[PDB]
């Protein structure tokens, strides 16, 4: 059997990419895919090691592997201000965290690093960090603060936090206050070898993502209404969440990436001036 | 978090259920499911043991577990005549297989039983059967014939058979010749405990399957065009395949099921007149 095979494509299982999944299903794009659903750290690893051809990569893992990946333009997981689902949950003010314990949920690579950058270079505190599975209840038992992403973060933000009187700091907002910039937590990328071996499949997958994203924005109320039946959040919260997320990835978002990279690269295992290689559009005549 | 959670729903990874998948995607029904894709014997096992709530069940496994499963009316994987992707591939005439080695592809439970019934009771041969992974090449090396299902079977039927000059007998056809009846290979069912705990989720899932199937029939060409890009089969062949398959499950199909059950029951693991419980619609 030497027929062409479907690209192996990753997809983040979180609510932040559920509308995208909706888009992929409605357009029929999913059937051009062999799809793997998982948490971001795992999808990133799978892409990097060759178990996927294309997928979401948490920004920090992308930047560490930028020579071997080609980023998709005009789609990303991000924010301009609040992201709602990447947070620091804390039982004390942030500037009382010097020498305190802070738990880092193991599914994140970028949010944890942003939280570390913020606490250190904005607020001037140096906690005892540790990494553990995301679980607010166990985290709050052992630590003074926790960094969460995904559904666990959104839950803390919208529900647990208010319920138990815990401060929930929005990482997107903290970065925005500090720099005035938007933030990007994950990009989409093809493995470089896949991109060069199969250039048109790669462009079509890219274009099908853009189309599916676009549709998901147009149908955001339908996604929220449907997903609300299965989640702890109601329809209004989910619609608010989906429209607060910023899935753009053009010049302003790249600028945010560049500056984040410059501030953390030296201590995060990639050059501060790492070059992001974007998938080039086909010129016509 | 004690919230309602999505039903856990199986889906056969073969081409025979790809149009349905297309349907589930386009309708957005997939986002009401926590979906598991696998081969039919694995999915049957998982549903039976409580790893899935709802899913496709190969018929003989449904029949063995009929007390603990409630079947979905009006959807099934079947045929009325050729089914194209459940076959006996053979190097010799079927009536020369007595005492011959025959490989049973392990992904199947129902086609293999149908093959065994036909060989024994229609052609009067008793082969040395053995189970193994689906691989026409290895099988043809080790055996005189093999029973295949899914894409491997469709491949044997449309490509390898003609390529290497092997006889390929359509199981749906052999059954139709023998009985005049259609055949059902798999049904959809909910676990009884899940159906009773969540009656309206169960009914809505049932209804969404029907809607998606209907959609897949209406858009069958779009589905063939797309799938042809990724398979050894061309668009014409896939369209023929998807339209030859029969996804109905009403009275005529139940009759075929009852007669199959009667003929193989006593030598399988269920009564010849085992009861098929169907999910009941709501009154108003
Ligand atoms: O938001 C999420 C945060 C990420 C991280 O912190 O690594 C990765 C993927 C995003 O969906
Ligand atoms: O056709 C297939 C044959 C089956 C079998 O023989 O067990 C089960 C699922 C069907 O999709």
């Amino acid at each position: 059997d030497n027929s062409r095979t479907r690209p192996r494509v990753g997809h983040i299982q979180f609510l932040d990419c559920l509308p995208l999944y909706w888009g992929l299903a409605r357009t029929g794009t999913l059937l051009d895919f062999e799809l793997t659903k998982d948490t971001p750290e795992k999808l990133s690893e799978q892409l990097v090691r060759g178990d996927l051809d294309i997928g979401p990569v948490t920004l920090v893992e992308f930047l560490k592997n930028a020579d071997d990946l080609v980023a998709f333009p005009d789609i990303a997981v991000g924010c301009d201000g609040p992201v709602m689902s990447c947070v620091i949950v804390s039982q004390v003010p942030l500037d009382r965290l010097d020498g305190a314990r802070v738990a880092l949920g193991s599914t994140s690579r970028t949010s944890v690093r942003l939280a570390q950058l913020l606490l250190s270079e904005r607020f001037g505190v140096q906690p005892d960090y540790y990494t553990c599975p995301p679980d607010l209840s166990l985290m709050m038992q052992e630590a003074d603060a926790a960094v969460l992403i995904g559904d666990a973060a959104l839950r803390a933000n919208m529900i647990d936090g208010p319920r138990y009187g815990l401060d929930v700091h929005d990482l997107g907002a903290l970065w925005k206050e500090w720099t005035g910039l938007p933030f990007v937590f994950a990009v989409w990328a093809a493995r470089r070898d896949y991109a060069e071996r199969e250039p048109v499949i790669t462009r079509k997958v890219h274009e099908a993502f853009l189309a599916s994203r676009n549709l998901s924005l147009e149908e955001v109320e339908k996604v929220a209404e449907q997903a609300a039946r299965w989640e702890a959040f109601d329809e209004d919260t989910l619609a608010k969440y989906f429209t607060t997320l910023d899935f753009r990835f053009g010049a302003p978002q790249l600028e945010a990436v560049t500056e984040f990279a410059r501030r953390v690269g030296p201590t995060t295992g990639f050059p501060a001036d790492v070059k992001v290689e974007l998938l080039k559009p086909l010129e016509h005549h």
